[PDB]
């Protein structure tokens, strides 16, 4: 259930409960900072596909801050 | 990758620029891999570019722990 401004305060639609990491998914793509309360997010996954996320989870949280860290950088 | 020379060298490396802040862009992605060191946080932005920064170039450290906020997570 969600980390909203009210329940129903976020922006793309069509997604479920819980995946799992049994080798694959890799790169997220959110939207426009600077546009929504929010923005939007897409997971690209298992054999190069993609989903969408808001507002209640975990899988995602982790993912996020999963995602995050793999390697570091500057102009590299 | 992290802190990196020569003219292009691991897993990303392209983008290598100068915008210090946040407010306004298209989208932002992180992590383009499943395997390698090999992302970042790409940014799509205002009349282009596209960039893939992560932890060392601060300005995006900011950005992704900046807008982190803004965009969720799905279903309960």
């Amino acid at each position: 259930q969600p980390v909203g401004i009210n329940t129903s305060t976020t922006c793309c639609y069509r997604f479920i409960n819980k995946k799992i990491p049994k080798q694959r998914l890799e790169s997220y793509r959110r939207t426009t900072s600077s546009h929504c309360p929010r923005e939007a997010v897409i997971f690209k996954t298992k054999l190069d596909k993609e989903i969408c996320a808001d507002p209640t989870q975990k899988w995602v949280q982790d993912f996020m801050k999963h995602l995050d860290k793999k390697t570091q950088t500057p102009k590299l």
